[PDB]
Protein backbone atom coordinates (compact mmCIF):
# COMPACT_ATOMS: atom_id res chain seq x y z
CA UNK A 1 0.00 0.00 0.00
CA UNK A 2 1.82 3.19 -1.30
CA UNK A 3 1.74 5.54 1.75
CA UNK A 4 2.14 9.01 0.09
CA UNK A 5 -0.18 11.32 -1.89
CA UNK A 6 0.46 11.53 -5.68
CA UNK A 7 -1.02 14.79 -7.09
CA UNK A 8 -0.70 16.29 -10.61
CA UNK A 9 1.29 19.56 -10.70
CA UNK A 10 -1.05 22.61 -10.65
CA UNK A 11 -2.70 23.07 -14.13
CA UNK A 12 -0.81 26.11 -15.49
CA UNK A 13 2.69 25.06 -14.21
CA UNK A 14 1.94 21.56 -15.62
CA UNK A 15 0.98 23.13 -19.01
CA UNK A 16 4.29 25.16 -19.08
CA UNK A 17 6.35 22.04 -18.09
CA UNK A 18 4.79 20.06 -21.04
CA UNK A 19 5.85 22.95 -23.41
CA UNK A 20 9.51 22.67 -22.23
CA UNK A 21 9.74 18.85 -21.53
CA UNK A 22 8.69 16.96 -24.75
CA UNK A 23 9.61 13.55 -23.17
CA UNK A 24 6.33 13.69 -21.16
CA UNK A 25 2.88 14.06 -22.87
CA UNK A 26 0.30 13.71 -19.99
CA UNK A 27 1.83 15.69 -17.07
CA UNK A 28 3.94 15.75 -13.87
CA UNK A 29 3.16 14.66 -10.27
CA UNK A 30 4.36 15.71 -6.79
CA UNK A 31 4.65 12.93 -4.14
CA UNK A 32 3.87 13.42 -0.42
CA UNK A 33 4.74 16.41 1.84
CA UNK A 34 8.21 16.95 0.22
CA UNK A 35 6.59 17.09 -3.29
CA UNK A 36 9.03 14.68 -5.00
CA UNK A 37 8.68 15.48 -8.72
CA UNK A 38 8.06 12.77 -11.39
CA UNK A 39 6.41 12.34 -14.80
CA UNK A 40 2.86 10.86 -14.93
CA UNK A 41 3.89 7.16 -15.02
CA UNK A 42 5.05 7.40 -11.36
CA UNK A 43 1.29 7.30 -10.51
CA UNK A 44 0.95 4.05 -12.58
CA UNK A 45 4.04 2.32 -11.07
CA UNK A 46 4.25 3.82 -7.49
CA UNK A 47 2.88 0.60 -5.81
CA UNK A 48 5.11 -1.89 -7.78
CA UNK A 49 8.22 0.34 -7.21
CA UNK A 50 7.57 0.65 -3.44
CA UNK A 51 6.77 -3.09 -2.95
CA UNK A 52 9.94 -4.17 -4.91
CA UNK A 53 11.71 -6.83 -2.72
CA UNK A 54 15.36 -6.02 -1.91
CA UNK A 55 17.76 -8.81 -0.89
CA UNK A 56 20.37 -8.64 1.90
CA UNK A 57 23.19 -9.18 -0.71
CA UNK A 58 21.94 -6.41 -3.12
CA UNK A 59 24.29 -3.43 -3.75
CA UNK A 60 22.24 -0.19 -4.29
CA UNK A 61 23.68 3.09 -5.60
CA UNK A 62 21.37 6.00 -4.67
CA UNK A 63 22.16 9.50 -6.08
CA UNK A 64 20.53 12.66 -7.30
CA UNK A 65 21.02 12.54 -11.12
CA UNK A 66 24.52 13.43 -12.51
CA UNK A 67 26.09 13.01 -9.03
CA UNK A 68 28.78 10.50 -10.20
CA UNK A 69 26.36 7.60 -10.70
CA UNK A 70 27.91 5.89 -13.83
CA UNK A 71 31.52 6.17 -12.57
CA UNK A 72 30.47 4.80 -9.10
CA UNK A 73 28.50 1.91 -10.72
CA UNK A 74 31.54 0.93 -12.79
CA UNK A 75 33.83 1.12 -9.68
CA UNK A 76 31.32 -0.87 -7.49
CA UNK A 77 30.49 -3.60 -10.10
CA UNK A 78 34.24 -4.32 -10.56
CA UNK A 79 34.98 -4.37 -6.73
CA UNK A 80 32.11 -6.91 -6.26
CA UNK A 81 33.08 -9.13 -9.27
CA UNK A 82 36.86 -9.75 -8.63
CA UNK A 83 37.91 -6.84 -10.96
CA UNK A 84 36.57 -8.78 -14.01
CA UNK A 85 37.45 -6.04 -16.61
CA UNK A 86 36.68 -8.48 -19.48
CA UNK A 87 33.05 -9.12 -18.35
CA UNK A 88 32.58 -5.37 -17.50
CA UNK A 89 33.67 -4.49 -21.11
CA UNK A 90 31.51 -7.14 -22.91
CA UNK A 91 28.18 -6.62 -21.00
CA UNK A 92 26.63 -3.11 -20.95
CA UNK A 93 26.49 -1.42 -17.51
CA UNK A 94 22.66 -0.99 -17.96
CA UNK A 95 22.40 -4.86 -17.98
CA UNK A 96 25.05 -5.41 -15.22
CA UNK A 97 23.62 -2.58 -13.03
CA UNK A 98 19.94 -2.03 -13.95
CA UNK A 99 18.13 1.31 -13.34
CA UNK A 100 15.08 0.49 -11.17
CA UNK A 101 12.74 3.36 -12.25
CA UNK A 102 13.93 4.17 -15.86
CA UNK A 103 10.56 2.85 -17.23
CA UNK A 104 8.81 5.90 -15.61
CA UNK A 105 10.41 8.09 -18.32
CA UNK A 106 9.16 6.15 -21.39
CA UNK A 107 5.77 7.75 -22.21
CA UNK A 108 3.53 5.63 -24.56
CA UNK A 109 3.22 8.52 -27.10
CA UNK A 110 7.07 9.13 -27.13
CA UNK A 111 7.69 5.34 -27.32
CA UNK A 112 5.51 5.34 -30.52
CA UNK A 113 7.89 7.96 -32.12
CA UNK A 114 10.95 5.80 -31.17
CA UNK A 115 9.25 2.71 -32.71
CA UNK A 116 8.34 4.63 -35.93
CA UNK A 117 12.03 5.74 -36.24
CA UNK A 118 13.17 2.09 -35.79
CA UNK A 119 10.18 0.36 -37.54
CA UNK A 120 12.44 -1.65 -39.98
CA UNK A 121 14.52 -3.40 -37.20
CA UNK A 122 12.58 -5.94 -35.00
CA UNK A 123 15.50 -6.15 -32.47
CA UNK A 124 15.55 -2.32 -32.02
CA UNK A 125 11.74 -2.42 -31.50
CA UNK A 126 11.97 -5.22 -28.81
CA UNK A 127 14.74 -3.19 -27.06
CA UNK A 128 12.52 -0.04 -27.01
CA UNK A 129 9.48 -2.04 -25.69
CA UNK A 130 11.72 -3.52 -22.87
CA UNK A 131 12.79 0.05 -21.84
CA UNK A 132 9.09 0.68 -20.95
CA UNK A 133 8.95 -2.51 -18.72
CA UNK A 134 10.03 -2.41 -15.03
CA UNK A 135 13.67 -3.59 -14.49
CA UNK A 136 12.16 -5.14 -11.28
CA UNK A 137 10.74 -8.15 -13.26
CA UNK A 138 14.22 -9.28 -14.55
CA UNK A 139 15.82 -8.29 -11.16
CA UNK A 140 13.33 -10.57 -9.28
CA UNK A 141 14.38 -13.47 -11.63
CA UNK A 142 18.16 -13.12 -10.83
CA UNK A 143 19.65 -15.93 -8.69
CA UNK A 144 23.04 -14.09 -8.25
CA UNK A 145 23.88 -10.92 -6.24
CA UNK A 146 22.17 -7.83 -7.77
CA UNK A 147 23.46 -4.31 -8.55
CA UNK A 148 20.64 -1.71 -8.55
CA UNK A 149 20.90 1.99 -9.57
CA UNK A 150 18.18 4.43 -8.43
CA UNK A 151 17.69 8.20 -8.06
CA UNK A 152 14.72 7.55 -5.69
CA UNK A 153 15.35 9.45 -2.42
CA UNK A 154 15.68 7.47 0.88
CA UNK A 155 11.99 8.15 1.77
CA UNK A 156 10.78 6.60 -1.59
CA UNK A 157 13.12 3.53 -1.60
CA UNK A 158 11.34 0.16 -1.20
CA UNK A 159 11.23 -0.29 2.62
CA UNK A 160 12.71 -3.80 1.94
CA UNK A 161 16.14 -2.08 1.24
CA UNK A 162 16.63 -0.98 4.95
CA UNK A 163 14.65 -4.04 6.29
CA UNK A 164 17.18 -6.40 4.55
CA UNK A 165 20.11 -4.03 5.38
CA UNK A 166 21.15 -4.06 1.67
CA UNK A 167 24.35 -2.02 1.23
CA UNK A 168 23.69 1.54 -0.09
CA UNK A 169 26.30 3.89 -1.61
CA UNK A 170 24.94 7.49 -1.50
CA UNK A 171 26.88 10.09 -3.56
CA UNK A 172 26.27 13.84 -3.10
CA UNK A 173 27.53 16.43 -5.64
CA UNK A 174 27.63 20.27 -5.30
CA UNK A 175 24.54 21.97 -6.83
CA UNK A 176 26.54 24.13 -9.37
CA UNK A 177 28.02 21.07 -11.13
CA UNK A 178 24.71 19.12 -10.76
CA UNK A 179 22.66 22.00 -12.32
CA UNK A 180 24.91 22.17 -15.43
CA UNK A 181 25.32 18.35 -15.84
CA UNK A 182 21.59 17.67 -15.22
CA UNK A 183 20.75 20.42 -17.82
CA UNK A 184 22.93 18.48 -20.36
CA UNK A 185 21.28 15.15 -19.28
CA UNK A 186 17.84 16.73 -20.01
CA UNK A 187 19.04 17.73 -23.55
CA UNK A 188 20.81 14.34 -24.19
CA UNK A 189 17.88 12.04 -23.25
CA UNK A 190 14.82 12.32 -25.57
CA UNK A 191 12.89 10.58 -22.68
CA UNK A 192 13.36 14.02 -20.97
CA UNK A 193 13.12 16.01 -24.27
CA UNK A 194 14.14 19.41 -22.75
CA UNK A 195 14.44 22.08 -25.55
CA UNK A 196 15.34 25.31 -23.62
CA UNK A 197 18.52 27.05 -22.43
CA UNK A 198 20.49 26.62 -19.15
CA UNK A 199 18.87 29.62 -17.36
CA UNK A 200 15.29 28.31 -17.97
CA UNK A 201 16.43 24.86 -16.73
CA UNK A 202 18.08 26.34 -13.58
CA UNK A 203 14.72 28.12 -12.87
CA UNK A 204 12.90 24.72 -12.94
CA UNK A 205 15.70 23.03 -10.88
CA UNK A 206 15.69 25.80 -8.19
CA UNK A 207 11.84 25.38 -7.92
CA UNK A 208 12.15 21.57 -7.49
CA UNK A 209 10.25 21.08 -10.84
CA UNK A 210 12.82 18.56 -12.22
CA UNK A 211 12.67 14.77 -11.68
CA UNK A 212 13.78 13.46 -8.24
CA UNK A 213 13.77 17.05 -6.80
CA UNK A 214 13.72 18.48 -4.21
CA UNK A 215 17.54 18.27 -4.60
CA UNK A 216 18.21 19.59 -1.05
CA UNK A 217 15.78 17.07 0.56
CA UNK A 218 17.55 14.28 -1.46
CA UNK A 219 20.98 15.31 -0.01
CA UNK A 220 19.67 15.80 3.59
CA UNK A 221 17.96 12.33 3.59
CA UNK A 222 21.28 10.73 2.37
CA UNK A 223 23.22 12.68 5.08
CA UNK A 224 20.63 11.59 7.76
CA UNK A 225 21.38 7.87 7.02
CA UNK A 226 25.23 7.91 6.56
CA UNK A 227 25.83 6.55 10.16
CA UNK A 228 23.96 3.28 9.37
CA UNK A 229 26.32 0.27 8.98
CA UNK A 230 24.83 -0.49 5.47
CA UNK A 231 25.16 3.16 4.14
CA UNK A 232 28.36 4.74 2.70
CA UNK A 233 27.92 8.50 1.99
CA UNK A 234 30.58 10.25 -0.17
CA UNK A 235 30.94 13.69 -1.84
CA UNK A 236 31.66 13.45 -5.61
CA UNK A 237 34.63 15.89 -5.45
CA UNK A 238 36.24 13.84 -2.55
CA UNK A 239 35.87 10.59 -4.56
CA UNK A 240 37.48 12.06 -7.72
CA UNK A 241 40.30 13.85 -5.74
CA UNK A 242 41.82 10.61 -4.31
CA UNK A 243 41.03 7.45 -6.32
CA UNK A 244 43.23 5.11 -4.17
CA UNK A 245 41.44 6.15 -0.93
CA UNK A 246 38.00 6.07 -2.68
CA UNK A 247 38.60 2.56 -4.07
CA UNK A 248 39.97 1.15 -0.73
CA UNK A 249 37.23 2.76 1.39
CA UNK A 250 34.46 1.53 -0.98
CA UNK A 251 36.05 -1.98 -1.15
CA UNK A 252 36.22 -2.11 2.71
CA UNK A 253 32.56 -0.98 3.01
CA UNK A 254 31.57 -3.79 0.58
CA UNK A 255 33.57 -6.48 2.51
CA UNK A 256 36.15 -6.87 -0.32
CA UNK A 257 39.95 -7.09 -0.03
CA UNK A 258 42.43 -6.12 -2.88
CA UNK A 259 46.28 -5.80 -3.29
CA UNK A 260 48.12 -2.51 -4.05
CA UNK A 261 48.61 -3.80 -7.64
CA UNK A 262 44.83 -4.44 -7.99
CA UNK A 263 44.01 -0.96 -6.52
CA UNK A 264 46.45 0.54 -9.13
CA UNK A 265 44.65 -1.18 -12.11
CA UNK A 266 41.34 0.22 -10.71
CA UNK A 267 42.91 3.76 -10.48
CA UNK A 268 43.94 3.45 -14.22
CA UNK A 269 40.45 2.16 -15.24
CA UNK A 270 38.69 5.00 -13.37
CA UNK A 271 41.13 7.79 -14.39
CA UNK A 272 39.22 10.63 -16.25
CA UNK A 273 41.53 10.04 -19.33
CA UNK A 274 40.61 6.29 -19.68
CA UNK A 275 36.99 6.56 -18.37
CA UNK A 276 36.18 9.07 -21.22
CA UNK A 277 36.68 6.06 -23.62
CA UNK A 278 34.67 3.61 -21.40
CA UNK A 279 31.56 2.03 -23.11
CA UNK A 280 29.42 3.00 -20.02
CA UNK A 281 29.99 6.71 -21.03
CA UNK A 282 28.91 6.32 -24.80
CA UNK A 283 22.42 0.80 -27.32
CA UNK A 284 20.34 3.95 -26.43
CA UNK A 285 22.53 5.80 -29.03
CA UNK A 286 21.90 3.12 -31.76
CA UNK A 287 18.01 3.44 -31.59
CA UNK A 288 18.36 7.29 -31.39
CA UNK A 289 16.85 7.72 -27.84
CA UNK A 290 20.05 9.68 -26.96
CA UNK A 291 20.18 12.99 -28.87
CA UNK A 292 23.40 12.57 -31.01
CA UNK A 293 23.53 16.42 -31.33
CA UNK A 294 24.22 16.68 -27.51
CA UNK A 295 27.41 14.55 -27.28
CA UNK A 296 29.51 17.78 -26.93
CA UNK A 297 29.14 17.73 -23.10
CA UNK A 298 29.67 13.89 -22.93
CA UNK A 299 33.04 14.29 -24.86
CA UNK A 300 34.25 17.55 -23.11
CA UNK A 301 32.53 18.11 -19.68
CA UNK A 302 32.54 21.69 -18.16
CA UNK A 303 35.29 24.22 -17.22
CA UNK A 304 35.95 23.24 -13.54
CA UNK A 305 34.21 25.80 -11.24
CA UNK A 306 33.16 28.05 -14.21
CA UNK A 307 30.82 26.28 -16.72
CA UNK A 308 30.37 28.52 -19.83
CA UNK A 309 26.51 28.25 -19.26
CA UNK A 310 27.00 29.77 -15.78
CA UNK A 311 26.19 33.54 -15.36
CA UNK A 312 27.15 35.69 -12.30
CA UNK A 313 23.37 36.03 -11.60
CA UNK A 314 22.81 32.22 -11.60
CA UNK A 315 26.06 31.76 -9.52
CA UNK A 316 24.68 34.22 -6.91
CA UNK A 317 21.24 32.45 -6.88
CA UNK A 318 23.02 29.02 -6.40
CA UNK A 319 24.95 30.53 -3.42
CA UNK A 320 21.76 31.97 -1.79
CA UNK A 321 19.75 28.75 -2.46
CA UNK A 322 22.64 26.74 -0.85
CA UNK A 323 22.68 29.13 2.20
CA UNK A 324 18.86 28.96 2.72
CA UNK A 325 18.92 25.10 2.55
CA UNK A 326 22.23 24.27 4.43
CA UNK A 327 21.88 26.95 7.23
CA UNK A 328 21.82 25.14 10.65
CA UNK A 329 23.21 21.84 9.17
CA UNK A 330 26.77 20.40 9.14
CA UNK A 331 26.53 19.64 5.36
CA UNK A 332 29.46 21.23 3.45
CA UNK A 333 30.65 20.42 -0.11
CA UNK A 334 34.49 20.07 -0.43
CL1 LIG B 1 31.06 17.74 -4.80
Amino acid sequence: PFPYSIDFVESKQNEQLLKDFHGERTGFVQVGEKRWFFPSRFKQYAESLYSFEARPDDTWIVTYPRSGTTWSQEMVWLLCNELDFETAKSIPLTQRFPFLEFHLFVHDEVKAEFLKENEHDVESMKFIEQLSQPAGFMLAEMKTPRFIKTHLPISLLPPSVFEQKAKIIYVARNPSDVAVSYYHLNRLYRTQGYVGDFETFYNYFEKDLTPWSPYWEHIKEGWAERDRENVLFMYYEDMKRNLPDTIRKTAAFLGKSFSDDQIDTMCTHLDIRNFRHNKSVTELKAVGILNSGEQGFVRNGQVRGNAEEMTDDIKRRLNEWTERNLNGTDIRFP
